[PDB]
């Protein structure tokens, strides 16, 4: 094969690889946009869960403040009677039990708050990765355009070298035939009808 045809095969193979690279990045972009959308969905669910468990904590706090209204009066501590002691002991038991339930509602609200912050960070990270893939995909498209333009220019150069090779061989063949026939014609030996 001619050097121009061999050069056109080399650049066509490089353009085929540039196409594969761009296509791989385009599929990566589409799969990464789906992961970002999945992370937005998971973040909206953690946001809802945080609001729900915060409301539950608020409801347990209101149960405490309602029970606190029932606090009995025990001021003569040296002369407490059995009914006043039972009233105070039962009030303290109810306040301690509500406090255990409030501590648990608060532990759960805090975990849900932390899970909402983690899902916000995960959404941010999937969007960061998506924007980086998009920058690489733009890079892939620019390299592919350059490879396409080069493969095309090499193919046209190969075609031009063959058109020129053919024109030159025809021009040399006609020049030799005319040179031979001019010797006869210049000596006055002329052509005649068939």
């Amino acid at each position: 094969k001619s050097l121009t045809r061999l050069q056109a095969e080399s650049s066509a193979a490089i353009h085929a690889t540039a196409k594969w690279t761009t296509e791989n990045l385009a599929k990566t972009q589409a799969a990464q946009a789906e992961r970002a959308k999945a992370a937005m969905l998971s973040q909206q669910a953690a946001k809802a869960k945080q609001a729900k468990l915060t409301q539950h904590l608020k409801d347990v706090v209101d149960r405490a403040l309602q029970n606190n209204k029932t606090r009995p009066t025990v001021i003569d501590l040296a002369h407490q009677n059995n009914q006043q002691m039972a009233a105070m002991a039962e009030f303290i038991g109810r306040q301690k039990a509500i406090e255990e339930a409030r501590k648990k509602a608060e532990r759960e609200a805090k975990r849900a708050e932390e899970a909402y912050q983690a899902a916000l960070r995960a959404q941010e990270e999937e969007q960061r990765k998506q924007a980086e893939i998009e920058r690489k995909l733009q890079e892939a498209r620019k390299q592919e355009a350059a490879a396409k333009a080069k493969a095309e220019a090499d193919r046209i150069a190969a075609e031009k070298a063959e058109a020129e090779a053919r024109a030159k061989a025809e021009a040399e063949r006609r020049k030799a035939e005319e040179a031979r026939k001019a010797l006869f014609a210049k000596a006055g030996i002329k052509d005649t009808p068939l």
